[PDB]
């Protein structure tokens, strides 16, 4: 149970982006019906009154939050992996649009997943912003919690894998168009109960074994991280 509260451009807060420049949900509830429209961009997909600016090649900043900003982000049970998606505002995330950006699932090194290290940033993982064609995007960053993933929900729903789903309005203002933004996935759509990473039991698989849900990730993407990038209690 996660919500975005904000996000930040450069290590610098763009402040509180609820129902501002984020479509939020009204509550941190999941969304797990694979087929439904709320895997677009959660319950109340709306155009919200803001579009934060950034310049291809910047970094864009996701913070989230549980019940309050900064507090333990999401329960330690949660764990699984983290992607941030694309798609031209235009498309209200409608059709074949959504491009990926960025994927994390299991450190071997470290040996946490993704969500673990969410909650160690305090909340704040980045894409670095790419050189697509200047305009109007939605930015879809998307938690999956596996904690119930080994079943599906189109059989039992009271388990399923777990998704947290935040858009935000993003214009994109100066950019080169070096690397214009490709074919994407629907959502709903790309994940269906077969994909891979749906469905995985976490308790007796191990980690090592998982592989996320495709499509990987774009070959003109950026980077990006999990990591802290600011400090919200100094404001
Ligand atoms: O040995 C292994 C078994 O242990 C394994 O069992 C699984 C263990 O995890 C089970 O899932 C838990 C389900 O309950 C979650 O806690 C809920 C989360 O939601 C809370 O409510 C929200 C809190 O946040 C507020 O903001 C929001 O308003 C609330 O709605 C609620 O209070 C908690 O109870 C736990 O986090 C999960 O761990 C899972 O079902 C079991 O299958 O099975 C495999 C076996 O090998
Ligand atoms: C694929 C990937 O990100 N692996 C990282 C590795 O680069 C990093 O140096 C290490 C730190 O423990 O954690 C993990
Ligand atoms: C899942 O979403 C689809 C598409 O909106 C819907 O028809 C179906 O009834 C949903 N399943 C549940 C269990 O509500
Ligand atoms: C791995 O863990 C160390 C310390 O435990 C930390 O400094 C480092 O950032 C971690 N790796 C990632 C990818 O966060
Ligand atoms: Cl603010
Ligand atoms: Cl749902
Ligand atoms: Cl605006
Ligand atoms: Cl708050
Ligand atoms: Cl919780
Ligand atoms: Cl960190
Ligand atoms: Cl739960
Ligand atoms: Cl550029
Ligand atoms: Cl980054
Ligand atoms: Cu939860």
């Amino acid at each position: 149970h996660t919500l975005v509260w904000g996000v930040w451009v450069n290590g610098v807060d763009q402040g509180d982006g609820r129902n501002i420049y984020i479509r939020s949900p009204p509550n941190n509830n999941p969304v797990k019906n694979l087929t439904s429209p709320d895997m677009t961009c959660n319950v109340d997909n709306r155009v919200v009154p803001k579009s934060v600016p950034v310049n291809a090649g910047d970094t864009l900043t996701f913070e989230w939050y549980h019940n309050t900003r900064d507090d333990d982000i999401i329960a330690s049970s949660h764990h699984g992996p983290i992607a941030v998606y694309i798609a031209p505002a235009a498309s209200n995330g409608q059709g074949n649009v959504w491009v990926k950006l960025f994927e994390d699932a299991y450190n071997v090194t470290n040996s946490t997943w993704a969500v673990d290290r969410l909650i160690t940033a305090h909340g704040q993982h980045s894409v670095v912003v790419p050189h697509v064609a200047p305009g109007d995007y939605l930015f879809r960053a998307e938690i999956i919690a596996l904690h119930e993933a080994d079943s599906l929900y189109s059989q039992n729903p009271i388990r399923g894998a777990q998704f947290y789903i935040s858009c935000a309005q993003i214009t994109i203002n100066s950019s080169d168009d070096s690397t214009p933004l490709p074919a994407g996935v629907p959502f709903p759509g790309a994940y269906t109960d077969s994909t891979p990473g749906i469905q995985f039991n976490i308790y007796t698989t191990p980690a090592t074994s998982y592989v996320a849900p495709p499509p990987s990730v774009w070959s003109g993407a950026l980077g990006g991280s999990i990591a802290q990038v600011g400090d919200a209690s100094l404001e």
